[PDB]
């Protein structure tokens, strides 16, 4: 198992979510970007695992789900066994990365995503550890219910550049937007 990595956009009011779908319409570079950068695993022969809550997993359009050419974890206490569609179900973030300990999963899994909600971002980014965070800052306001937590930057540093990741501002529909990937080390 390589890299542990959060993936969200976020709007400048810091929202993620409303009424179970994003707060902007739809963005088809980002989604694009959202999948290539949580499908591609820097070694041969592996995939990478995606970690994400039930709603989260709900808020999906059925017709991408699960994620394609990425081991789909969902996050729930109630569900009995996992979703149709998913791969795997767990109790915790810690169960989850235990899982990816076992003899099982241990050789076939590169990178861990976890592309969300609030709770398990917010779990994983006050947790020690070497973390990323690829966050696509949407350059506009927008009503939301549901909010990406907290970006500690005295923890978190804003790298200068990354392979892979535009650094200039793009536009779809009117709105800007911009990459950004912050990591820390503690
Ligand atoms: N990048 C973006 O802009 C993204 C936006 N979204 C949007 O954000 C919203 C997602 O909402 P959010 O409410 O935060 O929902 P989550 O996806 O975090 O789902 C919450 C449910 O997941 C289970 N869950 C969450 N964390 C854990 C955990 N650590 N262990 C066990 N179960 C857990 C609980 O289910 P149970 O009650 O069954 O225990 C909880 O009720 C939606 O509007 C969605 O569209 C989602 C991802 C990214
Ligand atoms: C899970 C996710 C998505 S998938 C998704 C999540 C929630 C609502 C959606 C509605 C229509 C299509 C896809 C939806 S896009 C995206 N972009 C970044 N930067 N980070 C993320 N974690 C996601």
């Amino acid at each position: 198992v390589g890299s542990l990595n959060c993936i969200v956009a976020v709007s400048q009011n810091m929202g993620i979510g409303k009424n179970g779908d994003l707060p902007w319409p739809p963005l088809r570079n980002e989604f694009r970007y959202f999948q290539r950068m949580t499908t591609t695993s820097s070694v041969e022969g592996k995939q990478n695992l995606v970690i994400m809550g039930k709603k989260t997993w709900f808020s999906i359009p059925e017709k991408n789900r699960p994620l394609k050419g990425r081991i789909n974890l969902v996050l729930s206490r109630e569900l009995k066994e996992p979703p149709q569609g998913a791969h795997f179900l767990s109790r915790s973030l810690d169960d989850a990365l235990k899982l990816t300990e076992q003899p099982e999963l241990a050789n076939k899994v590169d990178m861990v995503w976890i592309v969300g909600g609030s709770s398990v971002y917010k779990e994983a980014m006050n947790h020690p550890g070497h973390l990323k965070l690829f966050v696509t800052r949407i350059m506009q306001d927008f009503e939301s219910d549901t909010f990406f937590p907290e970006i500690d930057l005295e923890k978190y540093k804003l790298l200068p550049e990354y392979p892979g990741v535009l650094s200039d501002v793009q536009e779809e529909k009117g709105i800007k937007y911009k990459f950004e990937v912050y990591e820390k080390n503690d």
